[PDB]
C-alpha cells in the first residue's frame, strides 16, 4: 500500500536549482512515486559554490529499497549526463524519512541517521513535515528543527 516519505535533495554545482528541479521531474516520473509536496529552497554557506538544499514529500508505492534505487538512478543520471569532463558529483538525493519505519541494513539507514544535527535539512524539512515523527528520537520535526543563520532562503 501506499507510503509517505521524504526525501532531501543538495546540489552545489553548476546551475544548482535546475539540477534540483530536474530530479524532482524525473523522480515524479517513476512508477510508483507520485511527488506530493516541496519545501521551498534553501542556501548554506570554501571557493567552491554554496549548497542549494530541499526537501520533498512522495506517495509511494515501492519498498523502501526500490526507493533507493530510484533516488541513486536518479543522481547517476544527472551525474552521466554533466558538462564537465570530471568533477565533484552534482546532486545528493538522500532518504530521510519512510513513513514511521527505522531500517538498519549497512546499505541503507532511515531515518538519515544525521538529519538531526544538520539545519540545512531540518529547516526545509519542516516547511513540508512540521508533525511528522521522526522515529528514533521519537520528537517530531518542529520540535527538532532549530534556528540557524548560515541557513537562508534561496
Ligand atoms: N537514508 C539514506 N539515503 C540515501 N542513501 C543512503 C541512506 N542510508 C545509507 N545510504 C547509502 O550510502 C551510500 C552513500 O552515498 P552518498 O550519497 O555519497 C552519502 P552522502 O549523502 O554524500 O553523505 P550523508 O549520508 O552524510 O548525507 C549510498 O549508496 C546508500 O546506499
Ligand atoms: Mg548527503
Ligand atoms: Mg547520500
Amino acid at each position: 500500500h501506499m507510503i509517505q516519505a521524504y526525501l532531501g535533495l543538495g546540489s552545489n554545482i553548476g546551475d544548482r536549482e535546475s539540477q534540483l528541479n530536474d530530479a524532482i521531474k524525473i523522480l515524479n516520473e517513476y512508477d510508483g512515486i507520485s511527488v506530493s509536496n516541496i519545501s521551498p529552497i534553501y542556501e548554506t554557506a570554501t571557493e567552491q559554490p554554496n549548497f542549494l538544499n530541499l526537501c520533498v514529500e512522495i506517495q509511494t508505492t515501492l519498498t523502501v529499497l526500490q526507493l533507493l534505487e530510484c533516488c541513486l538512478k536518479t543522481e547517476e543520471c544527472l551525474h552521466r549526463i554533466r558538462k564537465e569532463r570530471w568533477g565533484p558529483r552534482t546532486l545528493d538525493v538522500d532518504i530521510l524519512l519512510y513513513g514511521e519505519e527505522m531500517i538498519d541494513l549497512p546499505k541503507l539507514s532511515v531515518p538519515h541517521p544525521r538529519m538531526n544535527e544538520r539545519a540545512f535539512v531540518l529547516i526545509p524539512l519542516n516547511d513540508i513535515a512540521a508533525n511528522v515523527v521522526e522515529p528514533r528520537s521519537k520528537l517530531k520535526v518542529k520540535d527538532l528543527v532549530f534556528v540557524n543563520d548560515s541557513v537562508k532562503r534561496y
